[PDB]
């Protein structure tokens, strides 16, 4: 179960991504340019012990992830930002 | 497509409601308690014209929904948080 994402073109030069990651805090999330590929990579936190008898449904998952995108030459990351459950990723040209 | 959910009990007399809710703004939801019953309603927004040239893939779906729990007489919801994608709603005895 990947993260489902949007990509938008905000015209030629310019590209928005859009990850769906609810629950997911900023130091699990990491986004690195890497031989000409932007890696977005979730790793969900050291476990925790968790009371069974508490949950009485769960039907939120969460589970690490990894995303990857070639970038055209000669693009940049210019801001990631994480609200409202979303990580929004600015590609420039 | 119904937004997923966690419920815990933090104890007998407690409860934790957390809704799925990636990109809902906190004008879009609404949350009252009705004949004994919590409704939780997403009512997403008054459309938006989208050019489909700026859009090259669309995973992230977001559709209008009513989730409904009945409330144990006598119980009240203290308060409702959006964070992180999250609704979360304390349900107490």
């Amino acid at each position: 179960a990947t993260p489902a994402y949007d990509l938008q073109k905000r015209d030629a030069n310019n590209y928005l991504l859009t990850v769906s990651v609810p629950g997911w805090k900023e130091e699990e999330l990491e986004i690195e340019t890497v031989g000409g590929n932007l890696n977005i990579t979730g790793k969900h936190t050291e476990e925790t012990v968790e009371d069974q008898t508490h949950w009485i449904y769960r039907g939120i998952r969460k589970a690490d992830f990894q995303l990857s995108f070639s970038l055209p030459e000669h693009a940049k990351v210019n801001n990631a930002k994480l609200e409202q459950g979303l990580l929004l990723v600015e590609i420039y040209q």
